[PDB]
């Protein structure tokens, strides 16, 4: 465990840096807050997961943060120049976070203006909800376009973004994808079970509910 340590529980925000040390065969402890907590407390008093603690006290918080430090770790060459882009290859560093962002931006602020209200966790309003789901539209339509003459998001391999965007895309399959959505919406489904299936995420999307019927309203 030289590397350092991963407090990280199953969170989808957890899943990829989890991945990603398991992927680059990282040298990182995994661990859950409650497998230990009095150690998690004492390196993050503020007790949010992902956290991230290496040699020398380092500490480091926010997913995005932890996935890129992970990467950089690995020593396989050829996989941080397939998952952030060759350095010498700007063109593609920009691109791949291109997409890190409309995904982590563009599409995951809609979950809490639809996923949470509809399954009740949030006041309901829908005037609001009907208008968030307009939002995922335009955004899922980014994504469909590009996925229809393009294998991955940013570039031919699997990138972080492509890992990325594939788990903020889950809860959107359990919620609110159905058949009819996912009959119209092809590129995305190719997309998201090419990026489910790899070694960085394949162990998260074991049992994985592929919703067909997008939550309605309350009651």
């Amino acid at each position: 465990m030289s590397q350092g340590t991963l407090y990280a529980n199953f969170r989808i925000r957890t899943w990829v840096p989890r991945g990603l040390v398991k992927a680059l065969k990282l040298d990182v402890k995994v661990v859950t807050p409650d497998a230990a907590a009095e150690q998690f407390a004492r390196d993050f008093p503020l007790k949010k997961v992902p956290a991230f603690v290496g040699p020398k006290g380092y500490k480091l918080t926010e997913a995005m943060a932890i996935n890129y430090y992970l990467v950089k770790l690995s020593q396989d060459d050829k996989m941080k120049t397939q998952l952030l882009g060759a350095d010498d290859d700007l063109n593609a560093q920009a691109q791949i976070i291109r997409w890190q962002s409309l995904a982590n931006s563009d599409l995951c602020i809609q979950i809490a203006n639809t996923i949470v209200p509809l399954k009740g966790g949030a006041p309901y309003n829908k005037k609001s909800v009907d208008s968030a789901m307009d939002a995922v539209d335009k955004i899922v339509d980014i994504f469909e376009n590009r996925l229809k003459n393009y294998t991955y998001l940013a570039t031919e391999n699997i990138s972080l973004a492509d890992l990325v965007a594939a788990s903020i895309f889950t809860r959107y399959f359990e919620s609110l994808f159905g058949t009819e959505w996912r009959a119209q919406h092809p590129a995305i489904v190719r997309w998201f079970n090419t990026v489910r299936a790899s070694p960085f995420l394949k162990d998260e999307y074991k049992d994985f509910k592929f919703a067909d019927k997008p939550l309605s309203p309350p009651q």
